[PDB]
């Protein structure tokens, strides 16, 4: 073949490629949970290492339109055109890859914040059965047991209430910084606080029944 059609083959091909990453690049699945976020992580990663061997298979095209458009043999307008329009579609694709990294590496750092958050609730929650409790005591000296078991159980959750507020820190930057969606942060956040203030005023209302 002359230069025109490698370049047209070359085109055809290139053009396809840039057609199927801008439709995976507009993807806004960020998952729904860390091992899907690994997984989308782990595509994204593949296909930025594409992108990275494709820069090249570019610059290789830019030196056949730069060929073609010193021939004096056609008009080199069309292909002074998808010169154009191929550069502009791959640094496109460039900016929308950084934006889908970014976007994914946030995902991930709030699954993982949700992982962190549930250990939390898994806390509250075998605290929760501890205080749920509802033997009172037979007599003085078997409420003065329960009463001395309840005071080391308050005593354990004063000194886990400082994780409990590093949680609600961690979330309010996390909201703040947020491109994705608040909505689920904002749902568990909610929920999280619901689950400490009930253990709290259970723990409380049991403490009371044992004076
Ligand atoms: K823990």
């Amino acid at each position: 073949a002359n230069k025109q059609q490698n370049f047209n083959t070359g085109i055809k091909d290139f053009d396809f490629w840039l057609s199927e990453v801008e439709a995976l690049l507009a993807s806004e699945d960020y998952g729904k949970d860390l091992a899907s976020v690994n997984n989308l992580l782990k595509k994204h990663q593949l296909l930025e290492a594409d992108i990275s061997a494709h820069e090249d298979r570019l610059k290789d095209l830019n030196s056949q339109a730069d060929s073609l458009m010193t021939s004096s043999a056609f008009d080199t307008s069309q292909v002074k055109d998808k010169r154009e329009t191929i550069n502009g579609r791959f640094q496109r694709i460039k900016s929308m890859a950084a934006a889908r990294r970014a976007k994914l590496n946030e995902s991930h750092r709030l699954h993982q914040f949700f992982r962190d958050m549930d250990d939390e609730e898994s806390w509250i929650k075998e605290k929760k059965l501890l205080v749920s409790s509802e033997d009172y005591g037979r007599d003085l000296t078997g409420v003065q047991n329960l009463r001395k078991k309840h005071k080391r159980l308050e005593a354990e959750l004063a000194a886990h209430e400082p994780a409990i507020q590093g949680v609600l820190d961690t979330g309010k930057k996390l909201s703040d910084d947020n491109t994705i969606g608040k909505e689920e942060i904002q749902q568990r956040l909610a929920q999280f606080v619901d689950h400490w203030k009930e253990l709290k005023q259970l723990a409380a209302a049991r403490g009371q029944r044992l004076e």
